Formats: C-alpha cells, sequence, structure tokens
C-alpha cells in the first residue's frame, strides 16, 4: 500500500491542485488508493493523505470489493440534505466523529482514465466523498470535532 500520514500533518491539511485531463497514471494512483484505503479502515480515501496535491479519491461503500468508486476532479454541483456519519476516516486518531456533513450530493468528475461523469450519491457514499473533499482542500474533519 501507500505511505499515508496521520494528523496533524502538512499534506492532510494542505491544498491540492485540480487537473483538467487524466490518464492511466491517475488510474494508477486511484488503484494505489483502493489498495491502501482498503488495507486500512476507510470507505473513502483522498489522495492528499498519501502525499500528493492532486484530486484523486476513491470509495468502497459495498461489502465485497463490489462498489469500487473513483473521483478525480469531482467538483461539487448539488448537495441535498444535511447528514453526518458516526465514523472515522484514515489519517484520523483514536477518536471517531459524527461530523455534520451533507446528506446527498451530485458531482461532476473524471475517472481512472479521464472519463467525465456526473455522479450523485446519497446518505453515506455522499459522505464518503464530501469528507475526502474537505481533505483535498486543507481541512481534516477535525474542524467539526475541535
Ligand atoms: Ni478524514
Amino acid at each position: 500500500v501507500l505511505q499515508v500520514l496521520h494528523i496533524p500533518d502538512e499534506r492532510l491539511r494542505k491544498v491540492a491542485k485540480p487537473v483538467e485531463e487524466v490518464n492511466a497514471e491517475i488510474q494508477r494512483i486511484v488503484d494505489d488508493m483502493f489498495e491502501t484505503m482498503y488495507a486500512e479502515e476507510g470507505i473513502g480515501l483522498a489522495a492528499t493523505q498519501v502525499d500528493i496535491h492532486q484530486r484523486i479519491i476513491v470509495i468502497d461503500v459495498s461489502e465485497n470489493r463490489d462498489e469500487r468508486l473513483v473521483l478525480i476532479n469531482p467538483e461539487l454541483l448539488e448537495k441535498s440534505g444535511e447528514t453526518g456519519i458516526e465514523e472515522g476516516c484514515l489519517s484520523i486518531p483514536e477518536q471517531r466523529a459524527l461530523v455534520p456533513r451533507a446528506e446527498k450530493v451530485k458531482i461532476r468528475a473524471l475517472d481512472r482514465d479521464g472519463k467525465p461523469f456526473e455522479l450523485e450519491a446519497d446518505g453515506l457514499l455522499a459522505i464518503c466523498i464530501q469528507h475526502e473533499m474537505d481533505h483535498l482542500v486543507g481541512k481534516l474533519f477535525m474542524d467539526y470535532l475541535s
């Protein structure tokens, strides 16, 4: 897997740079994320937690390596409802959170290859991403905790 960092860190709370086009190098990171994100204990990982300043995040909200999601430049479009999750991410320490996040969201991303999709999520996948995005821009979810 990858070299993920814990909090507080620099990458984790630093900002990333959005990209316009993708390739089979992002696919490459993305996988490295599944590989890791899985290995540890998260549903969704951002690529600001290994050590990168790009926008790549993955999701795994199913049970058996079934729903393996990817998001490269997922700008946010819609966000309906306001829910939280009684869960922890990765970087994160001993405590877990019930962070006030959004409930449902519709985004527009690029994928592993650089295929653009407008994806909508609900309740928790919705969270998975929301969360990872706070990371991509510099906040760990330790704002709504501390
Ligand atoms: Ni997190």
